[PDB]
């Protein structure tokens, strides 16, 4: 694997968007990995309906504003058949019934594969894949209101994920203990979180905030 990755220069990254007042990252982390994909299979970076996820995709077991998970949000674009484009079926952050209509479709997938649960798995399907929906360990207030640097928090678990975001690639900077390898991590709080909407995760610091416990892609 190279020692850098940083899929937003080639082309395969949305804007940061804000979930708002929406427990709804799960959807923002599922259609930033479709997005990536998406571009790798069509050569067009189009945005998707994470409305459309929130408001249909209670039969594979999310939860709406009350959360999910990415890999349900990847079955249901799966049984769907398509999933409908951002401007198509914009975002409201609450939950209402299912708008979904198959005439606006931009993506679909054939499935889902779930990487080996450690950093070394998770370099190597950064590195080959493009962007990859992770869940880590968010909930600190050192992470909620993250400004810049490696974020390193002590008591972070690697076993109590409760928020997905998206690797979007990786890198290494200069530091003053030399632990300087770092995840390049887009959330979805929105432009004035973080370094425009990304944090960068410490990584190869045993799996920090549990960032290679559950990270998946689909299969497009
Ligand atoms: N925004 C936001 C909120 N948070 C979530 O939506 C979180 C995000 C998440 C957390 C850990 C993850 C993943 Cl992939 C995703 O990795 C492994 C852990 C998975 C266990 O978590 C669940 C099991 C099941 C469910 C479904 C049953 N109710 C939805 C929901 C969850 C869940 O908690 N989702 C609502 C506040
Ligand atoms: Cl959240
Ligand atoms: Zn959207
Ligand atoms: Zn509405
Ligand atoms: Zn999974
Ligand atoms: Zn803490
Ligand atoms: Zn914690
Ligand atoms: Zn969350």
């Amino acid at each position: 694997a190279p020692r850098s990755v940083d899929w937003r220069e080639k082309g395969y990254v949305t804007p940061v968007k804000n979930q708002g007042q929406c427990g709804s990252c799960w959807a923002f982390s599922a259609t930033g990995a479709l997005e990536g994909q998406m571009f790798r299979k069509t050569g067009r970076l189009i945005s998707l309906s994470e409305q459309n996820l929130v408001d249909c995709s209670g039969p594979q077991g999310n939860e709406g504003c009350n959360g999910g998970l990415m890999d349900y949000a990847f079955q249901y674009v799966q049984d769907n058949g398509g999933l409908d484009s951002e401007e198509s079926y914009p975002y409201e952050a609450t939950e209402e019934s299912c708008k979904y209509n198959p005439k606006y479709s931009v993506a679909n997938d054939t499935g889902f594969v779930d990487i080996p649960k450690q950093e070394k798995a998770l370099m190597k399907a950064v590195a080959t894949v493009g962007p990859i929906s992770v869940a880590i360990d968010a909930g600190h207030e050192s992470f909620l209101f993250y400004k810049e640097g490696i974020y390193f928090e002590p008591d972070c678990s690697s076993e109590d994920m409760d928020h997905g975001v998206l690797v979007v690639g990786y890198g290494f900077e200069s530091t003053e203990s030399d632990n300087n390898k770092y995840w390049l991590v887009k959330n979805s709080w929105g432009e004035e979180w973080g370094m425009g909407g990304y944090v960068k995760m410490a990584k190869d610091r045993r799996n920090h905030c549990g960032i290679a416990s559950a990270a998946s892609y689909p299969t497009v």
